[PDB]
Parts: structure tokens; C-alpha cells; sequence
């Protein structure tokens, strides 16, 4: 009993794209109105950094409290297998609980990324099928989006990858486009992202040739 | 105290294929040397049914008995929805354990299949991957093989059904094959069983185009 913790990591995204924003996040559930008192710790590598932020004690429907502390990484230590340990701290808690997470283990494969126009049979129908596979990669760990004329299209969804028979992850997303927009000439770009490739980005296209 | 018991349901293929036997299996562990005898009891909709084969109890290395007992379903029963209830009775329990299993639910929807080749891009490697997807079915329950020149094939693997935005599932399976094989001419086949297909079975070739 007493409050629990959960750890997790960024999201893949916002490790890979420089501009973006990576986080790791140390949940603290079960924290009671009696005992409500929540301080928190962090460390990269076992030395500590104070530029995280915790964010106010919030009750849920249980009765109990939920309480956060957000911790900006650097893309660089994140995908450098840097340690991330956060340290919970309760009145509840004779012992600090620690939570470490780092990033997925296993030496970088760079993905192979391919697309499939429509089958042939599939044309009879309102809606067309644009397949994007990734295959070969490791780490798991992986961002795929596919866009039309630079605004995302979003009518998609992806299998989470799974283990192939030569030690690597594949994985397939699939698009759903109208007919008429793969018939109106319309290109359609897989964007695959992942720390083994170069700049962490590889986007590969298909259209119906006029 | 008490033994405990897991239910397990037939191979969705198994109730498909009228070739094939499928079965409900009851699982008794954790039983004692004390109080060792164990009686099955199995409704189907809750009519006792009397056929099923029972094993002799067989110790564990942690000094227990199991025990199961394995119940012979009819396909047309289980694609029906009937309900299948194992009771088990045993001395250190408080009263017997009961245990219900039935297919799941929901309008089924028939599986649409499709075959693609290849990507140009991928020819320039040893190995190439030929994809089958199988979208819009319901339920999740499928079985998906391939083979070619009468063998099956051994280098697939088959990511989980994947729910669709329309509340159908869709996935796919990816065959790799020797580019040399592919580029000799050889004919490969996607076999895909579910419920709703006419005969439960659907397949659906490809080969290379010169
Ligand atoms: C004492 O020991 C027993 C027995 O354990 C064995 O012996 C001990 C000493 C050790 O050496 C163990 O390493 C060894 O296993 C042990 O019993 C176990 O008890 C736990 C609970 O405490 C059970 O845990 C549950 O497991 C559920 C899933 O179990 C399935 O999957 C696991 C693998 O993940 C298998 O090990 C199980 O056998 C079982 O396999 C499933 O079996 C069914 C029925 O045979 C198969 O379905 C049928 O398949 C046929 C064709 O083969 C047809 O298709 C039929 O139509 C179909 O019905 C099914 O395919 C198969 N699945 C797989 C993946 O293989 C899980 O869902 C529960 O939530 C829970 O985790 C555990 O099963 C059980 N082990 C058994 C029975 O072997 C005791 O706990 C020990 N006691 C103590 C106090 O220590
Ligand atoms: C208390 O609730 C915590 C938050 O869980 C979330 O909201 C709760 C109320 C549920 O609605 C659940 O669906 C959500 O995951 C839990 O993480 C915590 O374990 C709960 N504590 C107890 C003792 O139940």
C-alpha cells in the first residue's frame, strides 16, 4: 500500500526531431489527502537536475490523489542510453520508491522503407489502400506518418512492430485515400523516423503515373 | 486454499475448417495429494453434456495434480455462440469452480483480401516481401497461411488484427521469398479462413510480372 509510481519515456517523435520537446514523465498515484506530501528527485546518469516541473496534486475520482513531475531531456542524452531515475518521496513511503528508464536497448539497424500502390481488385471500391512497410529496424522505437501536399493525412493506421525472422522489427501502416484522389494523380508520401537513419528521416512517395 | 481452473477456447482455424477438430479444454492445477479426485461437469447452454475425454491427473514438479479434460465442440455450435461450461469439484474447495467460454460477439463483417508485389525498390536486395492484407472483418478471429507449388511456406509473420477506424479489423501478413524465386516466375497464394467468408476461406495469388 501507499502511493505508486510509474515511469515513462518521450515520446519517439520528440527524441528524434530536434525541434521538438522530449520528456520523461514520473506519475505518483494513490497519495492521500492525509498524507499528501509529494517531493520529487531526478537524475541523469546518477547526478541530479532541478530544471524539472511538478505539477499540483490533482484527486481522482478514487479518492486519492495524482501527483507529476515532467523532466526535459536533451534529444542527444536520451538517445545516447542515458539513465533517467526519478525519486518519490511520501510520508506513506518508509523507503523512497525509484523508478530508472532509459531508452531501448540493442545496436541502431536502419529501416528499409517501402510502399505499395492499390491492388488491382481493390480499385472496384470507393476507397483505396496505400501500404507503407518498414522493415529491417532496431530498436523498436519508431514514428510513422504519411502527409499529401505537406499537410498531414491522417486517415491511417499502423500494426506495432513486430519481431521479423532475422532478429529485426518490421511493422506496416496503411492509408485510406478516395479512389479519385489516387485517380486524380494525387501524391501520397510515407514519412518514416527513427535514430538509425540519417537525419532520423526517410520519406518515400507513390502515385498513380498520369 | 483450492485448485484452480483456466478454460481454454478451440483454434479459431479449427473452427472453421470442418477437417478439423476443435476443442474446448479445461485445466485443472494446484490440486493436492490429499483430496485428489476430480469431476468435470459440462454444459453447453446449459444442457450437461457427456462426451468429453478425460486424462489421467499427472504430477507436477511442485508436488500437484493436474487434470484436464477436453471437450469436442461442434464448428456450427461455436460459430452459433453457444456457451460452454466446465465445472470442476474438489475437496479443498469451498464449492465447485465454474468456468464459461463462447466465441465473441458482434455482427461479423466479411474479410476483403488483397495481394501486393514487391516495390521496385526492393528487388536490389536478396530477400523480397510480398504482402497480404486483409481488411474490414469482424470478428478479430482469423487464421492466415501461405504456400506455393503445394508446400506452405516457412518465412511469414503475420502482425495482430488491427481495429479500423469503421470499428472492423484489418491486418497484414508479410511473405519473404528469394528474390531469385520471385524472379523465376513462382506463384505464391495468400489463404485467409474467417468466419464470414463463403466456404470460410478465401485465397488470392500473385506472381511476377516480367
Ligand atoms: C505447479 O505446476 C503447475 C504446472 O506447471 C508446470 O510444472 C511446474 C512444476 C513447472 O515446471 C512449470 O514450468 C510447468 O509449467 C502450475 O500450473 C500453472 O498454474 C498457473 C496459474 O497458477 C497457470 O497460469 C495460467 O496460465 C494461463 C495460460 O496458460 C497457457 O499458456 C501457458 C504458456 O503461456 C501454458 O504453459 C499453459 O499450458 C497454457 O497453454 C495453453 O494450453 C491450452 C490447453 O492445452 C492450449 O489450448 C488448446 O490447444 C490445443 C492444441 O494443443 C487445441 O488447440 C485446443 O482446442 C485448445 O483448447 C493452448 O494452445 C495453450 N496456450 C499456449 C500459449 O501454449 C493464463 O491465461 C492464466 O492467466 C494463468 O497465467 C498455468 O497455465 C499452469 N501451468 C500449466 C497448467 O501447465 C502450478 O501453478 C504450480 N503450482 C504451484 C503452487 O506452484
Ligand atoms: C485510483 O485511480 C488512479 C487513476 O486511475 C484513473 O482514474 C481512476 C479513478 C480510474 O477511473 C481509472 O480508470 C484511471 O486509470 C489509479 O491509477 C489508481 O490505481 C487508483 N487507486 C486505487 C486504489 O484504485
Amino acid at each position: 500500500g501507499g502511493p505508486s509510481v510509474f515511469l515513462f519515456p518521450p515520446k519517439p517523435k520528440d527524441t528524434l526531431m530536434i525541434s521538438r520537446t522530449p520528456e520523461v514523465t514520473c506519475v505518483v498515484v494513490d497519495v492521500s489527502h492525509e498524507d499528501p506530501e509529494v517531493k520529487f528527485n531526478w537524475y541523469v546518469d546518477g547526478v541530479e537536475v532541478h530544471n524539472a516541473k511538478t505539477k499540483p496534486r490533482e484527486e481522482q475520482y478514487n479518492s486519492t490523489y495524482r501527483v507529476v513531475s515532467v523532466l526535459t531531456v536533451l534529444h542527444q542524452d536520451w538517445l545516447n542510453g542515458k539513465e533517467y531515475k526519478c525519486k518519490v518521496s511520501n510520508k506513506a513511503l518508509p523507503a523512497p520508491i525509484e523508478k530508472t528508464i532509459s531508452k531501448a536497448k540493442g545496436q541502431p539497424r536502419e529501416p528499409q522503407v517501402y510502399v505499395y500502390p492499390p491492388s488491382r481488385d481493390e480499385l472496384t471500391k470507393n476507397q483505396v489502400s496505400l501500404t507503407c512497410l518498414v522493415k529491417g529496424f532496431y530498436p523498436s522505437d519508431i514514428a510513422v506518418e504519411w502527409e499529401s501536399n505537406g499537410q498531414p493525412e491522417n486517415n491511417y493506421k499502423t500494426t506495432p512492430p513486430v519481431l521479423d525472422s532475422d532478429g529485426s522489427f518490421a511493422l506496416v501502416s496503411k492509408l485510406t485515400v478516395d479512389k479519385s484522389r489516387w485517380q486524380q494523380g494525387n501524391v501520397f508520401s510515407c514519412s518514416v523516423m527513427h535514430e538509425a537513419l540519417h537525419n532520423h528521416y526517410t520519406q518515400k512517395s507513390l502515385s498513380l503515373s498520369p
